[PDB]
């Protein structure tokens, strides 16, 4: 079973572009981080900073998570995101997304030790 | 009972300010919205434009709910938006949260005739 650690890094780290650089991005990368296997993961979101700075949050502002859980924590600063969502024309085992890129502060859920991002809660 | 519309006015609507102008913003919103009465609402957000300009997200891009339903719309153009959660020193009756103003694209649900708001599922 992969760690839920893991699970994070794999389904929201991309440490090796500044940016999305096309409306492909997304089809490209949720199949290739294994989000369209066996259904289409409707929503996810991509961080585009290095590892270091996303486990970082994990000691910067801690805030509600939506579902009302305490150990959720948003970036002091902004971070280059892609948010990546199922369009209509999206049917498994044809996958479809749209790509939109921005700069805003994320909110992640922390746990364990070491004390690292386990959920992506939302971007700001 | 309130209609799923008229909630989704009272919790996310606040056309009379074209932004937070300060970090008291969401302790006062919160509370007058009537998002504290028995418990303190997490997480909560408020979109600065129009009632019409947000009602007419859900004519724009049909993109996937994060919880999987088809029902949701992305706004084409950013939107002044103000994210209010729940801080550290938050305990109920005494609500306390921080204020996060930005300017990002809206992700609505939609549903009914008229085909209007009826949840905030997401900002990008
Ligand atoms: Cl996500
Ligand atoms: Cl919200």
């Amino acid at each position: 079973k992969e760690t839920a650690a893991a699970k994070f890094e794999r389904q929201h780290m991309d440490s090796s572009t500044s940016a999305a650089s096309s409306s492909n991005y997304c089809n490209q990368m949720m199949k290739s981080r294994n989000l369209t296997k066996d259904r289409c993961k409707p929503v996810n979101t991509f961080v585009h900073e290095s590892l270091a700075d996303v486990q970082a949050v994990c000691s910067q502002k801690n805030v509600a998570c939506k579902n009302g859980q305490t150990n959720c924590y948003q970036s002091y600063s902004t971070m280059s995101i892609t948010d990546c969502r199922e369009t209509g024309s999206s049917k498994y085992p044809n996958c479809a997304y749209k790509t939109t890129q921005a700069n805003k502060h994320i909110i992640v859920a922390c746990e364990g030790n070491p004390y690292v991002p386990v959920h992506f809660d939302a971007s700001v």
